[PDB]
């Protein structure tokens, strides 16, 4: 089997993506933030605390025959920027761009932090880490892919993030029209339970390409590039009046400036991001002080690749037994 999905962003920043979920019967579509640093499908529900719920769509097992309660499950999660959501879990039929998992954990929010309430146009995460970091207890479930896996043609997913434009996630196979050149493969660990790999290096604009090794994670629920501090300082030295800003909690430049691209190493190959996909826009409104999207990881603990970085490349998230990722241009 195979799926294909198309995946929104959700504002004109690009902050994240959203993709159509069908779950239940029959069918109740949510429009879920696919996080390849997560492992758990959750979901604004019924049961979310009314005062929690903002525009959102909602799942509603009641109204699913398919639905059933995990009894004695719950879960608890948190993310990178201190957001959190827990609930309880229903097992239930998850189709995504045509591809069907039955049985899948669909964890139902009883309460969600203010920052997924005040997000009226995401209705919930589907995890693509993975299982290992699923948060449900006592017992753990596995993530739609790793439920889906043995009955895809290939068990690879494949996402494509479009810069101020939609763009695809794949299951199953490899479409080779989506990409140019080679794809090039890279390897995994999973000892975090993270896509966590070794880009060997960058560049900044025209600059000479620096070699050195970066462990970081492959994040699409990440909205922008975190990397060490060095290279980071390195980047936004090559923009008049950039400076990082404390009150602000990060790397702000002139939103007069043009700013250079930044290239990334994948083994001998190089993945360049055009300067545009690292404007923010204002700090606030009609501020002329803009955000970057290039951002240190001190402090973090993790280098990570998200979303800045990932779209400008069609990124393969290889799932046989010896995991890896693959890049190419596009």
């Amino acid at each position: 089997s195979t799926g294909s999905a198309t995946t929104t962003p959700i504002d004109s920043l690009d902050d994240a993506y959203i993709t159509p979920v069908q779950i239940g019967t029959p069918a109740q579509t949510l429009n879920l933030d696919f996080d390849t640093g997560s492992s758990d499908l959750w979901v604004f529900s019924s049961e979310t605390t009314a005062s929690e719920v903002d525009g959102q769509t909602i799942y509603t097992p009641s109204k699913s025959t398919t639905a059933k309660l995990l009894s004695g499950a719950t879960w608890s999660i948190s993310y990178g920027d201190g957001s959190s959501s827990s609930g309880d879990v229903y097992t239930d039929t998850v189709s995504v761009g045509g591809l069907t998992v039955t049985g899948q954990a669909v964890e139902s929010a009883k309460k969600v932090s203010s920052s997924f309430t005040e997000d009226s146009t995401i209705d919930g995460l589907l995890g693509l880490a993975f299982s290992t970091l699923n948060t449900v207890s006592p017992t753990q479930q596995k993530t739609f892919f790793d439920n889906a896996k043995a009955s895809l043609d290939s068990p690879v997913f494949t996402a494509d993030l479009g810069y101020h434009a939609p763009g695809t996630y794949n299951f199953g196979f490899i479409d080779t029209t989506a990409y140019t050149g080679s794809i090039t493969y890279t390897a995994v660990s999973t000892k975090q339970g993270f896509w966590e790999w070794t880009s060997t290096g960058y560049a900044v604009g025209s600059g000479t390409f620096k070699s050195t090794s970066i462990d970081g994670i492959a994040d699409t629920g990440t909205t922008l590039l975190y990397l060490p501090a060095t290279v980071v300082s390195a980047y936004w030295a090559q923009v008049s009046g950039a400076k990082s800003s404390s009150s602000v909690g990060g790397y702000v430049f002139p939103c007069s400036a043009t700013l250079p691209s930044f290239t990334f190493g994948v083994g001998s190959a190089r993945i360049v991001i055009p300067g545009d996909y690292i404007d923010f826009g204002p700090i606030s409104t009609g501020s002329s002080s803009c955000f970057g999207g290039i951002q240190s990881s001190a402090g973090i603990g993790i280098n990570i690749f998200g979303d800045v970085a990932l779209k400008a490349a069609f990124v393969v998230f290889n799932g046989a037994t010896t995991p890896t990722l693959g890049f190419a241009s596009k």
